[PDB]
């Protein structure tokens, strides 16, 4: 019952006896003796001459002895001091060509180093200030940034970036949660998050032990210095090889706990980022010492950014809300509201909505239900997500009613002050190379290939940062179709057709297979990931894929050059359909619904007003070219269509669009099966889409157009709401070109998230890689 020999010991004893681990003061459950015999802290954590070759005194924090090398428990700059090597970070970068470990080591460890609030643009700052961190990113792998999850907070970032996991699906979805199946509150301070209960998915070091693969104690208490955590890690790497873990985290504190109190800009910000420098060189001198500099994995990553944020701008509840007694707030960068008390018929969340929404001209929130918020955030699926959410403005706090902090954190993962950084350092990862910004989520599915590991299923997506590694363990393969399409010719006449709306025979060319997939499907045909029969349909403007279940396209394609000319839907044909004669009555849309339907109304995938031809035009009209839309939504709609395609061919040497319908009324992320649709046009089987996408691709090279692009591409995304209203958009009484802009900025979206919602896979046919394929699905323009 003592920590003589024990002192951060990688087995957990059971209770009641006491430990010696990293974790036995967070449990307050520590040995007489562990602060007596494991935090030594005399004489410091450096040698100086006068102790080299001296005799172990056992009280000393880190040794200057003869013997200290073999435990592993040296002060860090030893061999500097006491035997006229270099400082790590004095040596010049060399390539790693393989792993160079020492006897017994079958593979390289990994070193997690997790830094906490370290904003992207610190490293800015230089070798001036932080040198050991700049030759990790001048030598090793790094990004410019690197994304968080939503919210931009610590607990839901590390465990994202242990799980591979979205917060909804790990169910860490703040630092602070309520769950009611559970009736019990999850904090930051207290004793409840030790609790298993809470903590889904599967994390790092789980995966590990679970596959044979030893991992250290991950975290650490707050007591432990840091540099008593560098030192464990270590004399844990000079164990023996059936007791040495080969995966390890280092966690801290700063930047942020000084970014709370200074804000992210301040001068007093220097010193923690040189504490922080410091403490990397004694790691780098560390393992240099026992030889492993050039055979450990480092990985330095931040779980999220830190904003300028006072006491001054605090927005608050009471001012809007007459009744702000009756409801629970998380208050601060982000709101979550609930009920005070259980069975409450005064309690009606969409009045409170409605009292939040533009009350104020320069309100610094906006209110959403959970399941409207951006698709991008995957902030819905979890009962521990309030129905009512606040998105609060960058620089902005919210409380319930009415210095010494400035600096906070927690917004929108998108804003630029909330990314955070990667640097990949060792002989895994590739040799002084940028590589693009990327989201922590994929970070999961790195380290398990680190280390040999098949991840458990995660949100990552596999292969999308192969382009980081100098070998590959895991080839990502494409799917195959599950959904084979049908081609149909014509086949019925118009006579006999009655789909109750008013508006070929010379033409027989008409809708045939010509030049149509070369120049509107540029990146082959979207593939069908599920069971479903479609029909294939070619057009002269556009190509379509029209699903016989939902009787409307699951995808449009088209292609507008640079030059073309926008046109307007002539008066004639203002209240036109067509009927399409290569598809069944039965498998057809009527326009009768939409009568019927008083709320709803109709729009078309393939623009009218972007037409080749007066001919083509009528095209357009088609009944398989027919989508249910809100008038509401017909202003964005119509403008998107008529002005911002257009728009963006101008700007970009040519666009390819491939839009279409989203049905997810559970709020997973995911299709939705005919079952879990929820709303259909008034007395007919025709669904109603939750959301609208589009894809608007192009050649990354801008000199070279759409349609005859060699090399990369460039891609930009989005996933708009389709709702009856424009509430979330304050200034849609404005001209649309005051407003629908914004609404799709705050709607961008990668194509992976496209293709969970839709079951659909694209870019299929390609002169790229199927790894560079993966990272441009992975891609969100963030408009920043
Ligand atoms: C100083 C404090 C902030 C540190 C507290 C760390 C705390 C969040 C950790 C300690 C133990 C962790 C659990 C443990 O590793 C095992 C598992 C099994 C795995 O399948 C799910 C995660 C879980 C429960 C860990 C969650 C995080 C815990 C509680
Ligand atoms: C994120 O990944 C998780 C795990 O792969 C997905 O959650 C799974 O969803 C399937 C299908 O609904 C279920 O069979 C499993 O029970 C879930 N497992 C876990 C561990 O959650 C989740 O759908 C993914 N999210 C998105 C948006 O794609
Ligand atoms: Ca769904
Ligand atoms: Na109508
Ligand atoms: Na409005
Ligand atoms: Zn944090
Ligand atoms: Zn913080």
């Amino acid at each position: 019952g003592s920590c003589k020999g024990r002192c951060f010991e990688l087995q957990e004893v059971g209770p009641p006896d006491c430990r010696c681990d990293n974790l036995c003061k967070s449990y307050s459950s520590c040995c007489h003796d562990f602060d007596e015999l494991c935090l030594k802290t005399a004489r410091g954590w450096e040698c100086t001459k006068d102790r080299c070759g001296e005799v172990r005194n056992e009280e000393n924090a880190c040794h200057c002895s003869e013997d200290c090398l073999s435990r592993g428990d040296c002060c860090t700059n030893y061999q500097v001091v006491c035997k006229g090597e270099s400082h790590w970070v004095d040596d010049d970068c060399e390539e790693i060509k393989v792993p160079e470990c020492p006897a017994g080591f079958v593979r390289p460890p990994l070193i997690i180093f997790s830094v906490d609030g370290f904003r992207a643009s610190y490293m800015k700052k230089g070798s001036k200030v932080m040198p050991n961190i700049e030759k990790l990113r001048s030598c090793g792998t790094h990004a410019p940034y690197m994304r968080p999850v939503y919210p931009t907070k610590t607990f839901p970032n590390l465990y994202t970036l242990a799980t591979g996991l979205y917060p909804e699906s790990h169910g860490i979805v703040g630092n602070s949660m309520y769950d009611p199946v559970f009736d019990a509150s999850f904090h930051l301070r207290g004793r409840e998050k030790f609790n298993h209960r809470w903590w889904g998915g599967q994390p790092l070091w789980i995966t590990a032990t679970k596959q044979g693969v030893r991992a250290g104690t991950f975290f650490w208490s707050v007591s432990i210095p840091h540099e008593r955590r560098i030192l464990t890690i270590l004399q844990w790497l000079s164990l023996p090889d059936n007791e040495r873990p080969s995966v390890y985290a280092f966690y801290s504190e700063q930047p942020d706990f000084s970014g709370h109190k200074y804000g992210p800009f301040g001068p007093e910000m220097t010193n923690p980022l040189r504490e922080i420098d410091k403490t990397v060189g004694q790691l780098m001198d560390g393992l240099k010492q026992l030889r492993l500099h050039r055979c450990v994995n480092v990985i330095f990553v931040g779980d999220h950014g830190m904003e300028d944020v006072t006491c001054d701008r605090t927005e608050f509840l009471s001012n809007y809300l007459t009744n702000v007694d009756d409801i629970t707030l998380v208050p601060g960068t982000l709101g979550r509201i609930r009920a005070k008390s259980i069975n409450n018929s005064k309690y009606d969340p969409k009045t409170i909505i409605a009292a939040l929404t533009c009350k104020k001209p320069d309100q610094h929130f906006k209110p959403y239900m959970k399941q409207h918020l951006p698709k991008r955030l995957h902030y819905a699926n979890n009962r521990r997500i309030e129905d009512i959410h606040l998105l609060v403005d960058r620089r902005w706090h919210v409380a319930r009613k009415p210095c010494f902090f400035q600096g906070d954190h927690g917004f929108d993962n998108k804003v630029n002050s909330m990314q955070t950084v990667f640097v990949g350092y060792g002989p895994t990862f590739k040799y002084r190379t940028k590589v693009p910004p990327f989201e922590n989520i994929e970070l999961y599915n790195v380290m398990c290939d680190l280390l040999g590991l098949k991840p458990a299923p995660n949100n990552g997506t596999h292969g999308s940062l192969n382009h980081l590694l100098r070998t590959n363990t895991f080839r990502p393969t494409m799917p195959d179709e599950v959904s084979r399409p049908n081609y149909p010719g014509i086949m019925y006449l118009q006579s006999e057709f009655d789909l109750g709306c008013t508006c070929e025979e010379f033409n027989k060319r008409l809708h045939t297979k010509g030049s149509t997939k070369e120049r509107h499907l540029l990146y082959g045909r979207p593939a069908v990931l599920y069971r479903t029969s479609y029909d294939i349909l070619y057009h002269t403007d556009f190509e379509s894929g029209y699903s016989e279940i939902f009787l409307m396209p699951l995808w449009t394609s088209y292609t507008i050059s640079k030059q073309a000319e926008v046109s307007s839907i002539p008066e004639h044909l203002t209240n036109c359909v067509r009927p399409d004669v290569r598809v069944s009555p039965g498998f057809s849309q009527n326009c009768l619904a939409y009568k019927n339907d008083k709320q709803m109304s109709y729009g078309f995938l393939f623009p009218p007003y972007l037409s080749s031809s007066p001919e083509a035009k009528y095209d357009a009209f088609l009944v398989t070219n027919m989508v249910p839309m809100y008038p509401a939504f017909k202003r964005v709609w119509a403008y998107f269509q008529r002005v911002l395609v257009k728009k963006y061919a101008s700007e970009r040497n040519g666009v390819n669009v491939i839009s279409g319908p989203i049905f997810d009324y559970n709020y997973d992320g995911l299709r939705d099966t005919e079952d879990e649709i929820k709303q259909y046009v008034e007395g007919s089987s025709i669904p109603v889409p939750t959301h609208y996408y589009s894809i608007i691709t192009s050649c990354l090279d801008f000199t070279q157009p759409a349609d005859k692009c060699d090399g990369p591409l460039s891609v930009s995304s989005f996933i708009l709401p389709h709702r009856p209203d424009n509430d979330e958009s304050c200034a849609s009484s404005e001209d649309e070109s005051k407003w629908v802009e914004e609404l799709m900025k705050m709607h961008t979206a990668r194509v992976r998230d496209i293709e969970h919602l839709t079951g659909l896979d694209f870019y299929r046919k390609t002169s790229r890689s199927y790894s560079e394929i993966l990272t441009l699905k992975t891609y969100l323009h963030t408009y920043e």
